[PDB]
């Protein structure tokens, strides 16, 4: 019998969930549930499209609803109410946000009775994990985490006269890095953790100097990181614009022990950590578990579609 | 209530879990329990020395004892011993007898009652954590596991008629890390993923190649790879070749795409010492829930490591 999933949300996350449901042989995507009229969505598997209003209807056919939204207005709105109806997985980000999203969550999921794990993927997941390890094992000291990954830029950028193409990243600041893995404990700021770094090609003909000008002048600018521009060329952006990553440094009173994660190719790390997590929330629900639950709860054994016994085998 | 820990054996990682558990102020050392004579027994702290035999007789003294014994022989016995009279904490490293040791240990923690942790530390433990979840993320491809460290010299090389010093350490083979790294899914055994490099320096009037045969057959414990033999300085051994980092990378090459986790260890964190400290506490909760039997690194949330609270947990680290 095949997990049932359903998914909601239709961006580059559920595609991607989409995706990652083909390498998962025990699982079956029976819906996608989208926030667009259904009718005017594409999904590239043969089955049901649904809008979101629709899905109270479906608690029957499905097992796990994967949640595909944004964490800054989508999951707020989302994730306590299909936890109303359903098991459900979610990679909600925001960090100051947590507890009273795990809070509203949980008050729906334990009402409703199901099983809802929230903050799956890289930041929060497993990089939280990192963080946790790190204060176990170095009960005293300071806790630092750094990413260098692509980000969304500010349509703004690209409707700026002289832009042929643009994509940004966020990169940890080498002097603070530094500093932290020579044991000397700084206290960072979030803007002194990490650089912004926009990167243009230009039009043939396009002044540099107006464009950079007219790219700080976009609303919101300034607001939490520097950022530096660079031009370079179409070719420069394919070759060197690459790998995702980070890492967590956890510095004691000098002992430093670092966890990293480097990603190539677009693994789509977070889109299959939900459908790995979509089994474990499946497998609880079936003991007659409920209620919110973050990766700081869930056993890595149920994340497998292999037995206990068989993991010690091939994996321990 | 503190957590009350004994030790079983005291040997650096003996060692490490006393200093460890000097950390973790929610825990009591009760005693260090040895095979040698106790009162020869150096210990930093002023914990009581016993001798082991006598620890059955601490039943009701203590929560958890930590077993610090090597996998080769002490603990095949010990854990399965131990585990009939304590909830209990391992590092058993030896992948292949994993199933079997992890029987044994099941078999005596569900007859007693207690629960016993197995398999605690760098690797396997958290190594064998990146492994499942590179299996999860990615469900087709291959997984390759590298690791750099020292070695505890189990030495002979010492021994070794013109060699003045030496030092060890199991290495990466760059060329087979290449090959995964740009996704050629490489078939790789054991001898060509890792090189033992033997750093020598040669007493006065010795003779290289005898010294470097010798080495390079004599009978060792890391048989399974190749020795390569660098003759350097004293000078140079200290400059260059000595505290180096321990650490090592799981990858998950599946399709082309790759995910690395990695481990870096700097300064002598005492990595798995300290990580025995945490299961202890972990184990120490499952069984004031009633939960009993053998358990692995797969099987332990990770909220469970820590004294603090579920919900100081998700404010300060999700
Ligand atoms: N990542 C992982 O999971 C890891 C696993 N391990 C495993 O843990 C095992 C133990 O490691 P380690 O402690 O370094 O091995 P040691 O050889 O240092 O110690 C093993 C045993 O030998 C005896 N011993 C050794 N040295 C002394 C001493 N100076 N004084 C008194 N007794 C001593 C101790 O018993 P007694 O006190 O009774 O004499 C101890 O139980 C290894 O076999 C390894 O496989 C280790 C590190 C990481
Ligand atoms: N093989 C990698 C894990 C090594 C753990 C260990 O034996 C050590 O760190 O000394």
């Amino acid at each position: 019998s095949k997990i049932r999933i359903g998914i909601v949300g239709y961006g580059n996350l559920g595609r991607g969930v989409e995706a990652a449901i083909q390498q998962n042989p025990d699982m079956e995507l029976v819906a996608v549930f989208t926030r667009r009229d259904p009718k005017t969505v594409a999904v590239k598997s043969n089955v049901k499209v649904l809008h979101v209003d629709d899905a109270q209807s479906y608690k029957d056919e499905i097992d796990v609803m994967i949640l595909c939204g944004g964490s800054a207005t989508d999951l707020p709105e989302q994730g306590p109410y299909f936890a109303q109806y359903f098991n459900t997985i979610d990679s909600f980000a925001t960090h100051a946000r947590i507890p009273d999203y795990f809070d509203a969550v949980n008050a729906a999921a334990e009402q409703s009775g199901k099983v809802a794990i929230i903050s799956v993927g890289w930041d929060p997941g497993l990089f939280s994990l990192n963080r946790l390890l790190g204060e176990v094992v170095l009960p005293v000291g300071n806790t630092y985490t750094f990413w260098g990954k692509g980000v969304s830029l500010g349509g703004a950028i690209r409707r700026i006269q002289g832009v042929k193409n643009a994509v940004q990243y966020i990169i940890p600041i080498d002097e603070a890095v530094n500093r932290v893995r020579s044991g000397e404990n700084p206290e960072l700021s979030t803007r002194e953790k990490h650089a912004m770094e926009c990167f243009v090609v230009l039009e043939e003909g396009a002044d540099p100097a107006k464009v950079e000008h007219e790219i700080k002048t976009m609303p919101n600018f300034f607001d939490e990181y520097d950022t530096t521009v660079h031009f370079i060329s179409e070719e420069e952006l394919k070759q060197n614009h690459m790998p995702n990553g980070g890492f967590v440094i956890r510095s004691g009173k000098k002992q430093i022990i670092e966890f990293s994660l480097n990603l190539e190719s677009n693994p789509m790390f977070t889109s299959s950590a939900l459908v790995a997590y979509a089994r474990a929330a499946y497998r609880l629900s079936q003991n007659g578990d409920k209620g919110a639950k973050t990766v700081f709860d869930i056993p890595f054994g149920l994340l497998s579609p292999k037995s206990p016994e068989d993991l010690r085998k091939e994996l321990l």
